[PDB]
């Protein structure tokens, strides 16, 4: 992909990870196995680290950043929806970050959680496992259903396949 | 522009269409006559197709995508505002997709419609012709005025001219 | 960076300004001293001018544009948050444009002002100095505190340092 290293920090990207050449990864950024960074996404690891767990995907026009003392940590089987923005937050496993939504500094998102599209999780907000978050400021509206809890993973699995699909069949023309 | 083809699918772009080299078009994507894809926009046609009708424009940092069974179809004289995101939705003719707004899967937008900036049209939401949509979840608040109905087209026409302006006078330095 | 000139108009960029090669600057755009345009940001100066004052930063996946008669003017010590969008608005000094927020045409933002993340300042909206704006449509909710008024500047100063950090230690790999 389009990768840079800043000063001492250099990105650590597992070989099976997919990173679109139109995406931008800078500095201290960790990308685990079968992860994916899509077209025009930006992972700027120029102060605290940006860690992305396995089977996790960062969609298009998404931006990920941090603040002094607030690094961004993403768990496994996590989806970061198109045009979303995560700034110095901690996200657990099996989580869907809605499209064009915003997760702010100090935020702690639990596992098996869905954040609604366009939602804004306030700074230092703690979201319990199995929660559906909506609104601005975003808030827990109810617990996930079995079908949504199943989706919290399938969506990530779908992207693992997509990533592989681009690694092998993508071709510039 | 920055165009890729994935597996069997290759983008079909009318000669008069404008596609910024900083934009990204992937796979099964159709771009009709005098259409325009602007800087940093992303049209990822890696599962269902992304179809864009005539005199339609996809502005900067915009992302367009789909889901299995939910392809994205854009009509004519349609504006997709800066930083907006359209995912597997059907949009009619003469429509203004507001800036940083979101249109979700299964959504059916009628003709001569304006979607407010930052608005979020829920999944499978059907928006009647001549409607002004606002909020999150977005909802019809009132019918378009004659002046807005005139704007639903002029805005697209303005971009057709802009596109031509870049095709002829744009120059990298 | 990735800079283009359109027709007669060519970007005027102070030597100390930082412009990521993944960012896009087009046409009539002015970037003052120690300013910064970050990864994937877009400053399209293809109708009215886009002016950016000193110590100001335009973060990732941000889009800045204008409309006929409505040029975009950004003051000094101004932060334009990740994924935000400014369209033909006038912004004063010491202002924080929240993440994924939207500032529309005709808007007049005063000095020492903070716009909440995901907020949408309506067209022609005038925001008084020292205000905290929230919601959609965005509105003044209360006046800034001394700590926030101090932050209105520190945040910009932090980026001036960051910019310098990339200019000297950034390296593609
Ligand atoms: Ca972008
Ligand atoms: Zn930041
Ligand atoms: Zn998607
Ligand atoms: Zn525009």
């Amino acid at each position: 992909m389009a990768i840079y290293e800043i000063n001492g920090k250099k990105p650590r990207i597992h070989p099976s990870a997919f990173v679109d050449e139109n995406a931008v990864v800078i500095g201290d950024v960790v990308l685990e196995e079968k992860t994916s960074v899509w077209p025009s996404a930006v992972l700027r690891g120029d102060i605290e680290q940006i860690y992305v767990g396995k089977y996790s995907n960062v969609q298009d026009n998404v931006s990920i950043h941090t603040s002094h003392g607030y690094p961004t940590e993403i768990g496994e089987y996590v989806t970061i929806g198109h045009n979303a923005m995560v700034h110095g937050a901690k996200v657990g496993n099996y989580v869907i970050i809605g499209i064009s939504s915003v997760i702010l500094d100090g935020a702690k998102i639990g596992d098996h959680v869905i954040i609604g599209a366009g939602a804004v999780v306030p700074p230092n907000k703690e979201i319990p496992d199995y929660s559906l978050v909506l609104g601005v400021p975003g808030k827990v509206v109810r617990q996930l259903t079995e079908e949504e809890i199943e989706w919290t993973k399938k969506n990530a699995e779908i992207y693992v396949e997509l990533a592989e699909k681009h690694i092998k069949g993508r071709k510039r023309i």
